[PDB]
């Protein structure tokens, strides 16, 4: 006699086998009024206006193909489809693949002059059907899909010269992309970066492969660790309309400002402003100074001129420039003006309006909140996401501001579904006539389509009723999102609370940590994850805290750990734990901490702190000392590890130096052997230091797994392993 | 009141005293304290060098070495370990008759091997893979070889696989008995593939180093070998030394082969043994110096073949010959018709040898040979394969055999080794168990005891206070055949009680884990403090009991020796004092393989286990060892069984057990690879297990801190498996 009360919980197997599936609604805008979507592997076009859809491409159209198709891309003009197959993953964004082009009009595979195997990147021009691709680190252009390619670059060289694609650090830390090609708006020009890794040292590590491989392979990747020789970069623009089968193409170089050339620098943003005007942002290796150049094509010479009178400097006295890099400009149609996110006088990030000829910009938004991103710009309105609503830095809503009157700001998303929806992202149609809103929480995700004309809702695309239906009699956890005041400053936390949460009781507490610069772990997003299991099934509170160095609340918080990683952010997690115990529903003897990546570092620094607050913790793929990690991320926050810069704090902020203090705690250290990002080295050095002072700890290596430890089997194994460790640390049967 | 603790084991609270002498003549020996010479006669000892004669040397002296004539001492410093035996060092020579360091024409830094000639004070050494000879310590050295090249050509020193698996040594230099000739081998690793692994080094090193070592895994291209002899009495300052090659016999040059033994017979006769890559066929060459030629000749009529139809040849390699004084006769250990290893007497000029020992037991080694007597160690006494005693056989009558050690102290002493003086007039006996080690000195003329050198009374006194475990050594019968086991039994062993049991396994070919040796080790702690029985069992494949048992796993690694550890454990649970809910198993090296194969067997006998630096599949291990037992991993040889004998293939069965897998990341021997493939296989079938890597540790995991950490980590694991707080 169970009286239909909820007795199921969200189990580990539920998490690992995806029993409860979040439904997405992924679409790709092709025009201002149409998008594509998949239904049972068929590709449908949907017309946003009248809600209808015709099948665009049958699920069976490439049955005969003979290869499994990984992805596709349709040309802007709708006449060709690019089919990607033989996908082989490289780093976070990079991969190689084979490509075939299918003619949608003639309904046939192009068979002549095919894109080669092992292609590294492919991109349609933004209009028409020109193709640029990179193969063997060289850029090629096809003006028509069945015609011979024009080789643009001849300097490409494996691990040394990269044309049109990024090297390792630029991929992971600057562009968040493999691609380093930018077509001009109408496809006349093709801009590209060339990276030179010639004297960049190699990280070398073993890759064991299938058990058939008799001798392990040594992988060798150019990787600048902090203070090491960095890649250099050059920027070019080629006119694709004046290509020629008989003469090699002329790439016009756009050189960095002298203020950048006097030392090590980076190329940190590329943005076309018009058909004949491109903006570049460069960044000094000491990343507190950046320069935007605005460069016009000179018709009579066929070269590019960046007028000093249109240079813009963005700098910071309290930290680095930008959240992770200088923000990108959104240009007006005429290219004489642009909008960009920068920190205001009070350290808050807001949209500034620039004319290209003027040094002073004027802020169009302000307040003790921040603009997350500029999402679209029309002639009358600018659309942006911000955390203004209710002063909740972990919320996200879409707003629009009238360009002619800045006091006219409308929230488009705030009141749509206030209880269910407080974390929005947006996808606008090609000229902003429609937009898809994606609400990610705190309720179940919700995908809606809107006409921007008068912001009326057209329809619900996906409302996750199937999941809602399944969860009716499952004892799910809740999320408390709130703040504590420390030194007259709000710091936000979230708690994943077990079902039937009773403040009278004392719960074990797991502190789930990132805490890196501009991190945010206290937000309104709904998640089905390991923490859901721990709270639901194992009755553990899983909490996260955004202390100093956290993002989206201004520079006085975010920049507080400048040049001082492994200090305040570490201390604030410990303090968070003390505060959580102060709240009266936490068992002080069963507080644990875990993190991945920066969170691994913090977890480790906390467990080695001697605080006595934490019984145990898990560090997954942690940084152990900053000199081991890449230059652009590390130096952003730490400067250079030289006696004249910041070597002392590099040396003071290691987990190894704290080995002795791990005698007080139970520690599990986990690392993938093929981690190209945070090298296995980092954990190898932790383990060696703990061994050297005689502290027992648990370890797990993951053969051939990288930073994501994301293989289906490894992912299940690591979470199972961590679950056993936590349960035993907390004496849960 | 107290027990033998883990800290006791880890910190060496209770030390075993050795007595390590080094003979200088037929009646004198050195010993450390200070360095005394001792008389074998009287035991009177005048000092040779004061504890700090080298007070103002400045360098920490690793080891010393006196020239045979006593005129010079060689000081070794700046020791840096390479592999198991190999190392690099700096060297200085001190004139004893003048009392001063030689300062001219010194031995280079990073010298790889140095050796005195067997008489006088000639010196040969290896530096940058080339051989140099010094006639006098202060004079310039003559360069013998010019082909030495790092990782590629090795003159007078072994490459990785020859060091580890053939010679158990770095040196490949062999002086003739009076020092006239210097014989040397030359190895060529040119097409041997490289094992590559990361070395993380000190925290200060920003980018890991990639260590690369030529290492032939099973079936890979092997090193090639050449053998040379040079006359050191006709070296020139003007002309280059002329090294005479001795080529391997035509029966070996037909394919891949190995040089497996070098034994000088006389001043002008050298014996070489060669082994085919398929190691069931070896040939001994006897080569004589020709004065008018200046050449060495090995008559095909003097070739002696040793082969096996049931396995490989030798225990780990063909045995060494012991030539009579005139060098026309020799004695060596070979398998007889019944498959037992016994001493055969060969005449240089003929095919048939005659066995001078016989029976169902084995000769372990020929220890010394005189005109009247051959001295040897065997396990004959009481039919106990795990005992060892010294015997002498009257050369004029083989039926006259005296056991010299059996009856000296039968209770305390059943495991002897021996060190004879230069002409076998005196000998030191070393008893290693079952009681406390006992070192005694004896005169061979009448095999009388002279004196106790070390009796470990100091250790005996300390142990009085400690609840020490006992050893049971006994056998069981499987298929009308005896298989021996030993058990470390906790103190106050109550056979009406049910004890947890840990099976300690090696179980490799020619292994022996059941013996009469006394040990203070991890098992002592587990027995004394944790009341765990620690058992070992010598099944099929095990050694010193004849070929029928040893060759039983020929071409079939990971079969019978694995089943027999399982069957042993079953038998132990039927002994009534074993808790069958708490049986574990662990092992290192081959024992990690077997442990892993056992735990993946699905037998249900074992709750848990620990594999340390295990082999996971035979293609990952070196060619010399692996192929000895497995042949080649090719379709026409033994590929199928290479494929059938992996621990990865048993991954699914690890669901029934708790496994701890441990490996050093700089293991040059069993590559970290092997455990990496185990862990991946267990991950891929969703088996949870425990792991531990040891950063920059090698196959020994022998760094002081790492040693303590692994045993501590393992102890927690077994205690938790056994529900011991
Ligand atoms: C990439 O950068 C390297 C420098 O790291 C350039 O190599 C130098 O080239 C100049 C002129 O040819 C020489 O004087 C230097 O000696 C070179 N230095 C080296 C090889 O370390 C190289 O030219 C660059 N390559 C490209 C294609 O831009
Ligand atoms: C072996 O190396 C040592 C140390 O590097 C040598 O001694 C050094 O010799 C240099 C001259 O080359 C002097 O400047 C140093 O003062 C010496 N250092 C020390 C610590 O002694 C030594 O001479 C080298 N070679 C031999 C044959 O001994
Ligand atoms: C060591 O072995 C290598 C590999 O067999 C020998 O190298 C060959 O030498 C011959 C004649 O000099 C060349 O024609 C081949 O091309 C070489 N092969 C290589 C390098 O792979 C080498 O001669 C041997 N060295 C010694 C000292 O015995
Ligand atoms: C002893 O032999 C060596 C090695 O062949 C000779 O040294 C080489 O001589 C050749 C040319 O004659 C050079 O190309 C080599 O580079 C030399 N050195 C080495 C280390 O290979 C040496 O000349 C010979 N000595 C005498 C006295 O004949
Ligand atoms: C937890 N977490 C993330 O989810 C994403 C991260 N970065 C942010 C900067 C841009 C990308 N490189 C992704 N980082 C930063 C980081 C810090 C380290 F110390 C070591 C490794 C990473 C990494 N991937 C994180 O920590
Ligand atoms: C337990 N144990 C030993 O104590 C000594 C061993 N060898 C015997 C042959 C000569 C030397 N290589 C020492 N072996 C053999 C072995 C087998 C493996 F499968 C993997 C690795 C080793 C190794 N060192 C052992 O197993
Ligand atoms: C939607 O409806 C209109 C009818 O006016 C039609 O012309 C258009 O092609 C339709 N699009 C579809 C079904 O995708
Ligand atoms: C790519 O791969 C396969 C061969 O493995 C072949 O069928 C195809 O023609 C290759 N080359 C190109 C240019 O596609
Ligand atoms: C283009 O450049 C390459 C290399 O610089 C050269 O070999 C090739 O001949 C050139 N082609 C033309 C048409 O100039
Ligand atoms: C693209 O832009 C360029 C530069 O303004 C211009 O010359 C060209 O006419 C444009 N092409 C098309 C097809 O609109
Ligand atoms: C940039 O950083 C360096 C080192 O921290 C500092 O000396 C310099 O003044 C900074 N620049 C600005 C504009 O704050
Ligand atoms: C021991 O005594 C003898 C007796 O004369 C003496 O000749 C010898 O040198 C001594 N040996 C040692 C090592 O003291
Ligand atoms: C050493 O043996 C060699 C070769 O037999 C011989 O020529 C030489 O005379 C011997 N030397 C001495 C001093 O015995
Ligand atoms: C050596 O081994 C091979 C392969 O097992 C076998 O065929 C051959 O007969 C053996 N040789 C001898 C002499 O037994």
């Amino acid at each position: 006699h169970h009286h239909h009360h909820s007795r199921k919980t969200y189990t580990l197997t539920d998490y690992l086998k995806n029993t409860y599936r979040l439904k997405l609604y992924s679409l790709r805008w092709i025009s201002d009024h149409e998008y594509l979507y998949k239904q049972e592997n068929n590709i449908l076009v949907f017309n946003a206006e009248y809600g209808n859809s015709s099948v665009f491409l049958e699920n069976s159209t490439f049955d005969e193909f003979g290869h499994s198709i990984n992805d596709y891309s349709i040309s802007p003009d709708g006449q060709f489809i690019l089919l990607e197959y033989n996908y082989v993953k490289q780093w976070r964004h990079s991969y190689t693949a084979s490509y075939d082009i299918y003619d949608l009009n003639k309904r046939q595979l192009i068979t002549e002059e095919r894109i080669p195997n092992n292609t590294q990147w492919v991109t349609w021009s933004p209009v028409g059907h020109k193709l640029a691709y990179v193969w063997n680190n060289d850029i090629y252009v096809k003006i028509e899909p069945n015609l011979p390619s024009y080789r643009i670059t001849w300097t490409g060289k494996e691990d040394i010269i990269y044309n049109g694609i990024t090297d390792w650090v630029y991929e992971e830390e600057v562009f968040s992309a493999y691609s380093a090609l930018w077509w001009s708006p109408n496809g006349t020009f093709l801009a590209y970066a060339q990276f030179n890794d010639t004297e960049v040292p190699l990280i070398e590590y073993s890759f064991y492969s299938d058990e058939s491989l008799q001798y392990p392979k040594t992988v060798r990747v150019p990787y600048p660790k902090a203070g090491a020789v960095n890649p250099t970069v050059k920027f070019f623009v080629v006119n694709t309309d004046s290509l020629s089968s008989v003469t090699n193409a002329t790439s016009i170089q756009i050189t960095a400002p002298a203020s950048m050339l006097i030392g090590d620098h980076y190329l940190c943003d590329v943005t076309w402003a018009t058909q004949e005007r491109i903006s570049l942002q460069w960044l000094r290796r000491i990343q507190n100074y950046s320069v935007m150049d605005i460069c016009d094509y000179d018709e009579s010479s066929g070269r590019w001129n960046c007028l000093v009178a249109r240079q813009h400097i963005e700098m910071s006295t309290t930290g680095w420039v930008g959240r992770f890099r200088p923000s990108e400009p959104h240009f007006t149609l005429d290219g004489n003006s642009f909008y960009k996110i920068i920190s205001n006088e009070e350290g808050y990030r807001h949209i500034c309006y620039f004319q290209i000829d003027k040094k002073d910009c004027t802020f169009i938004t302000k307040g003790t909140w921040e603009v997350i991103g500029i999402e679209a710009l029309t002639s009358d309105y600018l659309y942006y996401i911000s955390n203004e609503y209710k002063g909740m830095p972990g919320g996200r809503n879409l707003y629009k501001i009238q360009l002619s009157d800045y006091t006219k700001v409308t929230c488009l998303s705030c009141e749509l579904n206030p209880e269910r929806c407080q974390y929005y992202s947006v996808s606008f149609s090609k000229e902003a006539k429609y937009y898809q809103l994606r609400c990610s929480g705190p309720g179940l995700p919700l995908y809606t389509l809107h006409s921007s004309v008068n912001d009326k809702g057209l329809r619900v695309l996906e409302d996750n009723s199937a999941l809602d239906k399944m969860l009716q009699n499952v004892q799910m956890p809740s999320k408390k999102l709130d703040f504590i005041i420390l030194n007259e400053t709000k710091f936000w936390y979230q708690m994943i609370l077990p079902p039937h949460f009773d403040k009278s009781k004392k719960y074990p507490l797991l502190l789930d940590v990132y805490a890196g610069p501009c991190s945010q772990k206290a937000d309104t997003v709904f998640r089905l994850n390991w923490a859901t299991y721990l709270a639901s099934t194992e009755n553990i509170i899983v909490a996260s805290f955004d202390g100093r160095g956290s993002g989206y609340q201004g520079d006085k918080i975010m920049h507080a750990i400048n040049r001082r990683l492994g200090t305040f952010e570490v201390e604030d997690q410990i303090e968070a734990a003390r505060q959580f115990s102060k709240m009266g529903f936490v068992d002080n003897k069963r507080i644990a901490i875990w993190g991945w990546s920066y969170g691994g570092y913090v977890t480790s620094m906390v467990l080695g702190s001697g605080s006595g607050v934490f019984k145990c913790g898990i560090a997954v793929a942690p940084v152990s000392r900053w000199e081991y990690y890449d230059s652009v991320y590390t130096e952003r926050y730490m400067g250079l590890p030289t006696p004249e810069d910041n070597l002392d704090h590099y040396r003071n902020s290691t987990v190894m130096s704290r080995a002795e203090n791990f005698k007080q705690v139970e520690y599990l250290l986990i690392h993938g052997t093929a981690d190209d990002n945070v090298h296995f080295q980092q954990s190898a050095q932790i383990s060696k230091a703990l061994v050297d002072v005689g502290v027992d700890f648990q370890a797990m290596w993951y053969t051939d797994e990288d930073h994501g430890i994301a293989s289906s089997t490894a992912h299940q194994h690591i979470y199972t392993h961590m679950s056993h460790f936590i349960k035993q640390c907390f004496s849960l049967p």
